[PDB]
This record gives structure tokens, C-alpha cells and sequence, in this order.
């Protein structure tokens, strides 16, 4: 089970990633979750990836094609694997394209989970985050009880750098605009399926869960 989720900022990738990997049981590698984890050490890929990040921007292909590379290579990816948020370019599909050649694997289904712009806009714009324990929350969908706090452990809330609405309009717009030809390529590929995200969590999953059963041809 070789799977890339691909979509623009909120579509859904990690609430789908959650659901597939507890059913799978196949590696969830979010690249932007990895780039985050770094950040958080302040490590030196952390710091270099966090001036792209908080502004919206892309990291560049070559570092980006490099962790995956490497994360790849690791035992618990030989029976399958899910990329979120990689490819996110031509070039990072074309280089994947090669290190699955070379593992002798081929990806089986890329899944572009569609969502319109506006409800992307609406699911990200209130987005909060626990400095404790990473539990999300949504001012407006899923507030905490009290206001700023984690109801799991008190830690206090924040907003990411890029969840702010003139940087959610600007994350739409880069991968909008970098996703149109990524989409093509994979297409032409006859990999791309297509999954409408504007349902609830489950019924997303269960049309997930039908091309990766093999049961929508
Ligand atoms: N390959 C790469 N090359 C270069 N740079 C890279 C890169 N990969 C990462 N980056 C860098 O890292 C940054 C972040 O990348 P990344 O971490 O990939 O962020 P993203 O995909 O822009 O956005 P999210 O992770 O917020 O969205 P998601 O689709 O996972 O949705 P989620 O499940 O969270 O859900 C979001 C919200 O919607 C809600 N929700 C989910 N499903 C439903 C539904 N069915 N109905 C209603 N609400 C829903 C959720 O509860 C939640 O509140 C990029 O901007 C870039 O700088
Ligand atoms: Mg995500
Ligand atoms: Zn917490």
C-alpha cells in the first residue's frame, strides 16, 4: 500500500492520514509534520525550513527531497507508506518517481482530496494549537472550555505563524498554483484519484478506504 494524499492547505490530509494508518497500519510521512518537529528543536533543518513556513512558502525542493529520500529508506516503509503533503512539486513527484524505482516500488494510488477554496479558508482560520500536547482546536468548530487552554492539560493555546487568514490565502494560492501541473503529471500517470472532501470525516474516509479496498474502478 504505496499512497500519496494530496490537497491544498486544510483539505483534510492528517484527519485522513489519523484514520488510515490506525485501520493500515502503514507509515504516515507528513513532511510538513516533519519540518514542524524540527522547528520545534530549533534544530538547524528546524530553523532553515521555518523561514519558508511562517511565510507560506514552500521549502525548496532539494532539502524537501531529501528528507523523504532518507525517511524512505527506513525498514517500516518496505510493506507500504503514506505521504501527505509530498510531492508538492513537479520535481519532488519526478525525484519520488526515481527513489520508488530504486526501492522497487511503485506508488499505487495518488488521492487528491478536493476541497473549494472558501471551506478551506473557513476550516483553517481559527485554528489553535496546545504548546503542550499538540491537541488542535478551532475557535469557531471546536473551541476549548476555556478560552486559550488545552482541555486536556491546561497547556496554553497559540496560532501557528501561517494560520492567519493572509497566510492561509497566500498557502492556497502557492500550492493552487504549484498543484496544477502536479495533478497532471500524476493523471497522465492514470495514478490521480479523486475524493470529495467536503463530507464529514468518516464518509471521507469510507471513499478513501473504497480505492484503497479496490472496490472504486
Ligand atoms: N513537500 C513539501 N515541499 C515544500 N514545502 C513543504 C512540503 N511539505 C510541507 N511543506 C512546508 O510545510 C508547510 C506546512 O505543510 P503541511 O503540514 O503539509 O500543511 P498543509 O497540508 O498546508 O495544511 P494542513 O496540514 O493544515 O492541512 P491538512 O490537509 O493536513 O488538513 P487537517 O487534517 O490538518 O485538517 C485541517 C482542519 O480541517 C478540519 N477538517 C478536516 N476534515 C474535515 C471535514 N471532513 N469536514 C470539516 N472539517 C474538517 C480539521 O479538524 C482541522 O481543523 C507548507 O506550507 C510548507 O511551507
Ligand atoms: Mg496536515
Ligand atoms: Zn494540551
Amino acid at each position: 500500500m504505496n499512497i500519496v494524499l494530496m490537497g491544498l492547505p486544510g483539505a483534510g490530509k492528517g484527519t485522513q492520514a489519523e484514520r488510515i494508518v490506525a485501520k493500515y497500519g502503514i507509515p504516515h510521512i507528513s513532511t510538513g509534520d516533519m519540518f514542524r518537529a524540527a522547528m520545534k528543536e530549533e534544530t538547524p533543518l528546524g530553523l532553515e525550513a521555518k523561514s519558508y513556513i511562517d511565510k507560506g512558502e514552500l521549502v525548496p525542493d532539494e532539502v524537501t527531497i531529501g528528507i523523504v529520500r532518507e525517511r524512505l529508506s527506513k525498514s517500516d516503509c518496505e510493506r507500504g507508506f503514506l505521504l501527505d503533503g509530498f510531492p508538492r512539486t513537479v520535481a519532488q513527484a519526478e525525484a519520488l518517481e526515481e527513489i520508488l524505482e530504486e526501492m522497487g516500488r511503485k506508488l499505487e494510488h495518488v488521492i487528491h482530496i478536493e476541497v473549494r477554496q472558501e471551506e478551506l479558508m473557513e476550516r483553517l482560520t481559527g485554528r489553535r494549537i496546545c504548546s503542550v500536547c499538540g491537541t488542535t482546536y478551532h475557535l469557531v468548530f471546536n473551541p476549548p472550555k476555556t478560552p486559550g487552554i488545552c482541555d486536556k492539560d491546561g497547556g496554553e493555546l497559540y496560532q501557528r505563524a501561517d494560520d492567519n487568514e493572509e497566510t492561509v490565502a497566500k498557502r492556497l494560492e502557492v500550492n493552487m498554483k504549484q498543484m496544477a501541473p502536479l495533478l497532471a503529471f500524476y493523471d497522465s500517470k492514470e495514478v490521480l484519484r479523486n475524493v470529495n472532501g467536503q463530507q464529514d470525516m468518516e464518509k471521507v474516509f469510507k471513499d478513501l478506504r473504497e480505492l484503497l479496498q479496490g472496490l472504486a474502478r
